[PDB]
């Protein structure tokens, strides 16, 4: 029931979690404080499993994108970092780790896609889109091909349909709405018409999967790919000469790839607040104890300003930060889930001709039924964890109207409501009426919907500000 005196850290397994032991034993000479690092398997499924039972690491490491549900849930302390420590840190790292305008994380490393090109088939590599198509017929007279990148996951065709406006959720000051997607809209449009075209004009395949495009590239066939730093040792291996620069422009926009940053949550359980802190602010966070972390296992691009001005030194980590700095954080909320699911199918559709650009991203039954199966799962976990709590401790009198009615509210518009809802939307997908529910009109039931589903939100916050008090 996580021991105090000592830390306990959890991180990934394809982390450098040697060096960070050994910025550990450092800690541990200077304080005899012992520190712990384990990798367990499926810890992002693990972490919230015990953390909500007053269990598991003092901190743990991972993608940005989770802690938002954890920090919903009650999971993570807010930590406390001064004007001064926060100034060390790339600004847009800070707002990574943000939820509900308090501080939930250290931001460690970044992440994003880049464009990489073969330098012997392309010296200068395109610094627009618009300029691809010509560069391929060129390249074909010769049989290999300008750019092959997978085009079967969104997060790789993002970039490019967010290049002129296109974005997940709004983003505001530590909070995303819900009901503000940015996937239909004339940018997105405009972005997935030029993919689209790519496709029609033979200068690209609807098929292209990342094995297909890897491939390509590794052996020679494709000037450029689109990729992350997790392919660069495979490449090195191909001995093919190759660079790492900014993804190309759209309409005169650079491309907005999603960027993933690496962090450092404080276990709220833990009675060693204090000692993470030291740990993670003077010890992890300096230039010495990443350099120790990157030497086992490269972080990439790194948060902190004097270690990055350093790492960057080398063009490949200078691209992956620019191309970061261009880019769009990560939603760190679990409704992603829905996103990721929806522009999958939308590109996957447009891309053959199943449906138009405008009915692949136009916000109908399909989209709103995987919000609503998204929000389901994130509230029906609120609920077994504050029922369990009821059903574990004793905490009676006050506390339990509270919970009782947390739970009641959220169970029975579930129950209600989003049954309703969930019926409107797949008769929004029949053609014959009945009445017919318009998009619009399931986007009004929405966003009235999630007006309900914020006030119980907040109810659950107000129970975890004490949690089984």
């Amino acid at each position: 029931k996580i021991e105090e005196g000592k830390l306990v850290i959890w991180i990934n397994g394809d982390k450098g979690y040697n060096g960070l032991a050994e910025v550990g034993k450092k800690f541990e000479k200077d304080t005899g404080i012992k520190v712990t690092v384990e990798h367990p398997d499926k810890l992002e499924e693990k972490f919230p499993q015990v953390a909500a039972t007053g269990d598991g690491p003092d901190i743990i490491f991972w993608a940005h994108d989770r802690f938002g549900g954890y920090a919903q849930s009650g999971l993570l302390a807010e930590i406390t970092p001064d004007k001064a420590f926060q100034d060390k840190l790339y600004p847009f790292t800070w707002d990574a780790v943000r939820y509900n305008g308090k501080l939930i994380a250290y931001p460690i490393a970044v992440e994003a896609l880049s464009l990489i090109y073969n330098k012997d088939l392309l010296p200068n590599p395109p610094k627009t889109w618009e300029e691809i198509p010509a560069l391929d017929k060129e390249l074909k007279a010769k049989g290999k091909s300008a750019l092959m990148f997978n085009l079967q996951e969104p997060y790789f065709t993002w970039p490019l349909i967010a290049a002129d406006g296109g974005y997940a959720f709004k983003y505001e000051n530590g909070k995303y709405d819900i009901k503000d997607v940015g996937v239909d809209n004339a940018g997105a449009k405009a972005g997935l018409t030029f993919l689209v075209d790519l496709i029609k004009n033979k200068h690209m395949n609807a098929d292209t999967d990342y094995s297909i495009a890897e491939a390509a590239f590794n052996k020679g066939e494709t000037a450029m790919t689109i990729n992350g730093p997790w392919a660069w040792s495979n490449i090195d291996t191909s001995k093919v000469n190759y660079g790492v620069t900014v993804l190309p422009t759209f309409k005169g926009q650079p491309s907005k790839p999603f960027v993933g940053v690496l962090s450092a949550g404080i276990n709220a359980a833990s009675p060693n607040k204090e000692l993470a802190k030291e740990f993670l602010e003077n010890y992890l966070l300096t230039d010495e104890g990443l350099e120790a972390v990157n030497k086992d296992k490269p972080l990439g691009a790194v948060a902190l300003k004097s270690y990055e001005e350093e790492l960057a030194k080398d063009p490949r980590i200078a691209a992956t930060m620019e191309n970061a700095q261009k880019g769009e954080i990560m939603p760190n909320i679990p409704q992603m889930s829905a996103f990721w699911y929806a522009v999958r199918t939308a590109v996957i559709n447009a891309a053959s001709g199943r449906q138009t650009v405008d009915e692949a991203l136009a916000m109908d039954g399909h989209w709103f039924l995987k919000l609503l199966q998204a929000e389901r799962d994130r509230m029906e976990g609120w609920c077994k964890q504050m029922e369990r709590e009821e059903r574990e401790n004793n905490l009676p009198e006050d506390i339990l109207g509270k919970i009782r009615t947390a739970v009641g509210s959220a169970q029975l518009l579930m129950a209600q409501k989003f049954y309703q809802f969930r019926e409107l939307c797949e008769e929004n997908l029949n053609p014959n009426a009945h009445p017919r529910p318009t998009s619009q009109d399931l986007a009004g039931f929405w966003d009235m919907l999630q007006l309900s589903i914020e006030n119980i939100s907040m109810k659950f916050d107000e129970l975890h500000q004490l949690k089984a008090n």
